[PDB]
């Protein structure tokens, strides 16, 4: 069975083996949540013929996979999709960092439509509560 994150669980896990801000966690748990159930095994064949892989349903047009699109991760898909999290968040990071780029400052997670739908704007210290308090 493929690791299935509880959502402080997850918040716990980015703070003590990453290091992450509470901006950063915050963050990642509302998109982990929306984006996948927190279940690194979540994967999604699209009509475009893509694939979005893992935790942060990163998709291999851009992101990840020689054989695909481009690998700006230069990294292997499955990899995206594995119990260990840390290549999954290196290249969250980078969407993160590449969206920011274009876009302009603090609109790098506007790459995932979960953000955009679900996490933008909203008090993510209150969402965050229940592990944070």
């Amino acid at each position: 069975d493929a690791k299935v994150f509880g959502k402080c669980e997850f918040a716990e896990l980015l703070k003590r083996d990453y290091y992450l801000s509470n901006d950063d966690i915050k963050n990642w748990v509302c998109i982990a949540e929306f984006e996948s159930s927190f279940n690194t095994a979540a994967i999604n064949r699209n009509r475009n013929r893509s694939t979005d892989y893992g935790i942060f349903q990163i998709n291999n047009k851009y992101w990840c996979g020689s054989d695909y699109g481009k690998n700006v991760c230069k990294i292997p898909c499955s990899d995206l999709m594995s119990d260990d999290i840390t290549e999954a968040l290196r290249c969250a990071e980078t969407i993160r960092r590449d969206t920011e780029r274009f876009r302009g400052r603090g609109k790098g997670y506007s790459a995932w439509v979960a953000y955009n739908s679900k996490c933008k704007n909203r008090d993510l210290d209150q969402y965050m509560a229940e592990c944070w308090s």
